[PDB]
């Protein structure tokens, strides 16, 4: 494939018209989807591909300054669907991207048929007529983790964010590929993320969009569940999950894919 399929590990597996593309949220890569890619490839040609400053990517392919808000990522998955000849795609989001993927259906609407959503937010700052989850005082005291000493902040967000049994596979892994980003870079992607405000945008998304979620997540509550349903411009479903965890279809499949798949088969 060309640079940016290569710069972003493009993967695709399957022909057809029929297409999904599958966009991964921070800290990990496109192989939080391993549980769900085996119940797609019969019916979708399925796209994966991983954000760039992942532990997978190439550090010097990180501009800072493209990166330093969402639609520099948007403007990758964009050019990643027109790489690829893609007229139309299903894409589901994890956790930013399914805000990376809000954007690139604000500029190329015709580009998608639908949005599933996992684990995603518009905000995670409170302010008083909003809970996001987080108060500015929780980011900073984050950043200064972070910063302080990052190998020690992935050990121990890992298992709060995967949730669940602390001992699992899953918060095995995502320790991992949070220890394999550049702490520079987790630094950089960190304030991006927590920085972003999608909220006064929602109102002009023209794609329809299922907002899927755990009910105990600690990124996002479940009334920004619901933010997202009365806000969002097109028409919307919310289901939320009897799961725990930011990652659960990795950490619990089980109960998590067949609640994807409905959303992924089904319209609205
Ligand atoms: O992107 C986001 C924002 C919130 C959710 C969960 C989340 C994901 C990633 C990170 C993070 C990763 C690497 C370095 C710094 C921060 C932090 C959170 N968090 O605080 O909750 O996803």
């Amino acid at each position: 494939m060309g640079v940016v399929e290569e710069a972003h590990n493009v993967k695709v597996i399957g022909s057809g018209e029929a297409t999904i593309v599958l966009g991964h949220g921070f800290g990990t890569d496109q192989s939080v989807w391993k549980h769900l890619v085996p119940h797609l490839v019969d019916d979708y040609r399925v796209v994966l591909y991983d954000n760039m400053g992942a532990g997978t990517t190439n550090p010097d392919y990180f501009d800072f300054d493209r990166y330093s808000n969402l639609e520099g990522y948007s403007f990758d998955l964009i050019a990643i669907l027109e790489d690829l000849k893609i007229e139309s795609c299903i894409f589901v989001g994890h956790s930013v991207s399914a805000m990376i993927g809000v954007l690139a259906s604000l500029n190329r609407p015709d580009l998608f048929s639908k949005i599933v959503m996992i684990s995603a937010s518009p905000r995670y700052v409170n302010d008083v007529d909003y809970q996001g989850g987080f108060e500015q005082e929780d980011l900073n005291q984050l950043f200064e983790a972070i910063r302080s000493n990052y190998k020690a902040w992935c050990l121990g967000f890992a298992p709060l964010a995967v949730g669940g049994d602390m001992d699992s596979i899953a918060v095995q892994e995502f320790s991992r590929t949070l220890f394999n980003m550049r702490p520079d870079i987790a630094l950089s992607v960190g304030q991006t993320i927590f920085q972003s405000d999608m909220r006064q945008i929602l109102p002009f998304v023209t794609v329809p969009c299922h907002i899927l979620q755990s009910v105990k997540d600690l990124a996002v509550p479940v009334v920004v569940s619901e933010y997202l349903h009365a806000n969002l411009g097109c028409e919307s479903v919310v289901e939320v999950i009897p799961s725990d965890g930011h990652l659960p279809q990795l950490s619990s499949p089980d109960s998590v894919i067949p609640v994807i798949l409905r959303h992924i088969r089904n319209d609205i």
